[PDB]
């Protein structure tokens, strides 16, 4: 075990941990070996390696480190004169320079290095140290090494000390609205919300003071139905789901012949009827129908201004676009049924999937423009899922920077007794760095392109991930470490270049250095009223104890909306799905007590009248609107830089969008259309007609 621990340490594989229920776990030998092998360490396939083979992997690690001409990459915060190692054949030149992102050359300076040379596979190697200048601009640079006829390069990435939005909003606190956009319909939506709806909704809530509209992840899933309902298991984290395209807004739509336009209107009219119902959302027939229309509009010729815009987009997005689109073409061809002696044209199909991304780009840009022209300081705030579907586009195209024999999840919980497996393949911590973090850069830059902020799901994943050998129980997992200076630094860099807010979903209870690494960069936490406990006294967090560098909400997409939550729906819902194991009554009683305590704290802050809630019957605490107003006021007057009103709470929705740890045959997660307390659909057009909307909007105002 001593040699296995030594090896695990060199690869950043944890040999023990504390679980989410606070238990101490020593990781098995078997798990260490399987995770090392998932990272590409050559240990015997029996998962029965001997001490020789482990010792030989130790020595190979040190030797391979000693023959790296440059580091995999070098990441530094602005102002740091960071020192890095170079390895050359002993007695040959170590000529090193910097090429900045803009093409400018810079120099490095040699500094003292005491390391002795070593012979490795018959070559004597030496080590030198060089120091970067402390005045490099932010961005994506390169280090270049020439040693006679040998050459090497690595990324040199310079990251900001602090996001400018952090002090802006600390100084000038604002509110916003969160919406699950697929669930919010206008009169014209095809059964589910689209990019037009996104921009429309932003413009509407902006009239009542909202400075951002936070939405679900919008990452692409399967390129044709059937398609994943969860926004949190997409096929890529870079490219965008074309299901959201409003086809009628495409300029070339208008070049279709009128009889085809009438056919399309007939399809449209049928999906539009769904907008008026409370029926579960069906992505598959909507998607299939849009794709059919998009295939027709793709034939229409573009004006030369439009063509040059499309070509400009394709140039900008580079090879990852072509790779994603080619993967879509391949998936389509494999699932479709070929006529005898006809082949689909892979290149034309590739072009079609490229073009769908260009449409997503321009419709999202127009949505953001609408939001900001309506007065929003931030605009759309995007959400970044933790990871991708294991058999999908990124799993293939980014294979070289993943460890697909491991699966991402969560260790065992008080609630989830066997932990969780989210099924995603993790980044490979070294190979991602060898690639200069360019895949992390590119997904971020796309996510932030038309947004004013990003919410990072599972932000702890910038530091470490809990992983298990694929197809094994989460009890068998362990943590793999990442270079947080790189992952967090690059998140801050991309956000700073985009003038963006960064929110890191903060829910767990991690080491002080981790919290500090985020806070120092101006990355905001997340405070959720129903989960918050006072650091100081027992019971709920007081108004004045809410963290300033945070997004504070009453609720989230993983909880029942507040009208349901007030009436015990979290418990009624878990019970009817058979996912509560404890006694329903004892749970409802615990819930009433906790609610009472929160309502008492709200009353100490003058947000509600001081009724002395502990003791009151559930239906004796005030009208729903009064309680909504009081909770929203309580949140609005916290010192939190940002607060978020959930759209569901503005219309009296009682149905949960997602019940965590239920599956799609248990509850229609991610399929619940926006409805009021009476189960009636609320369209975007009607939002501001209902008095409840205006009451909650006024209660949430911050100035």
């Amino acid at each position: 075990r001593r040699f296995l621990n030594e090896l695990a340490d060199l690869y950043g594989v944890a040999t023990s941990y504390t679980d989410y229920k606070g238990a101490h776990i020593e990781v098995s030998d078997d798990t260490l070996v399987k995770i090392l092998r998932a990272l590409g360490v050559n240990l015997d396939t029996s998962n029965l390696p001997n001490d020789d083979a482990i010792q030989r992997q130790i020595a190979l690690f040190h030797d391979r480190e000693f023959t790296r001409p440059l580091p995999p990459s070098v990441v530094a915060v602005e102002g740091d004169e960071l020192v890095f190692p170079v390895h050359v054949h002993d007695g040959s030149p170590a000529d090193v320079h910097i090429e900045l992102e803009d093409g400018t050359q810079r120099d490095v300076s040699q500094v003292e290095n005491w390391t002795a040379p070593r012979e490795i596979d018959g070559i004597r190697w030496g080590e030198a140290s060089f120091k970067i200048p402390g005045d490099l601009p932010l961005g994506w640079h390169k280090l270049h090494l020439k040693s006679n006829e040998r050459s090497a390069e690595c990324g040199l990435i310079i990251t900001p000390a602090r996001l400018s939005t952090a002090d802006k909003y600390l100084d000038s606190p604002r509110s916003g609205v969160m919406a699950q956009i697929y669930s919010v319909r206008s009169t014209l939506s095809w059964g589910m919300g689209d990019f037009n709806d996104l921009g429309n909704l932003a413009s509407v809530v902006a009239q009542d003071g909202a400075d951002f509209l936070l939405i679900n992840p919008m990452h692409a899933a399967e390129p044709l139905p059937p398609t994943e309902d969860s926004p949190y298991l997409p096929t890529t984290r870079r490219f965008i789901n074309p299901i959201y395209i409003r086809v009628e807004d495409i300029p070339e739509f208008n070049q279709l012949e009128i009889d085809l336009r009438d056919d399309i209107a007939e399809m449209a009219a049928e999906f539009r009827e769904r907008n008026l119902t409370s029926d579960i959302i069906e992505r598959n027939d909507v998607y299939a129908a849009k794709l059919q229309v998009l295939r027709a509009i793709f034939e229409m010729p573009r004006s030369s201004e439009r063509e040059a815009n499309f070509v400009s987009f394709v140039q900008r997005e580079g090879q990852g676009l072509i790779d994603f689109a080619t993967w879509c073409a391949d998936r389509e061809t494999a699932q479709s049924e070929s006529v005898h002696g006809t082949e689909p044209d892979r290149d034309e199909l590739t072009m079609f999937y490229m073009w769908l991304q260009w449409l997503c780009d321009e419709q999202l840009a127009a949505a953001q423009k609408r939001a900001v022209d309506a007065g929003m300081s931030i605009g759309i705030m995007a959400d970044l899922a933790v990871g991708v579907h294991p058999g999908g586009a990124d799993a293939q195209n980014l294979s070289h920077v993943l460890a697909p024999d491991a699966s991402v999840g969560a260790p065992p919980d008080g609630y989830n007794q066997q932990g969780q497996d989210w099924s995603q393949p993790p980044w490979h911590p070294v190979r991602l760095a060898e690639e200069g973090y360019i895949p992390w850069r590119n997904l971020l830059r796309t996510v932030l392109r038309h947004s004013g902020g990003i919410r990072v799901d599972h932000v702890l994943g910038l530091f470490r991930l809990f992983v298990m050998p694929r197809m094994q129980s989460p009890a068998t997992g362990t943590y793999i470490r990442f270079d947080h200076n790189a992952l967090v630094g690059i998140l801050a860099l991309e956000a700073e270049l985009a003038g963006a807010v960064v929110i890191g979903e903060d829910l767990g209870t991690f080491e002080p250095w981790v919290q500090d690494a985020l806070a120092q960069r101006g990355i905001m936490g997340t405070s959720i009223l129903w989960f918050e406990h006072s650091p100081s006294q027992p019971g709920p967090r007081r108004q004045e104890e809410y963290r300033p560098l945070a997004l504070t909400t009453v609720t989230t997409h993983d909880l029942p909306p507040t009208a349901g939550y007030l009436e015990g729906e979290h418990i009624a819902l878990r019970e009817r799905l058979g996912v509560l194991n404890t006694d329903p009554a004892a749970e409802l009683a615990e819930d009433l007590q906790w609610q009472a305590e929160i309502l008492d704290v709200a009353a100490s802050a003058n947000a509600l009248p001081a009724r002395e809630y502990v003791g009151l019957e559930r239906d004796q605490r005030g009208e729903l609107a009064e309680l909504l107003e009081g909770l929203h006021t309580f949140v609005a007057k916290t010192p939190s830089a940002l607060t978020c009103v959930c759209l569901v709470d503005m219309v009296g929705e009682k149905r949960a969008q997602n019940q965590p740890g239920t599956t799609r045959d248990m509850y229609p997660n991610w399929c619940i259309p926006l409805c009021d307390s009476e189960g009636n659909s609320v369209l975007i057009e009607s939002l501001r007609e209902n008095e409840l909307y205006h009451r909650v909007a006024k209660a949430s105002k911050r100035d």
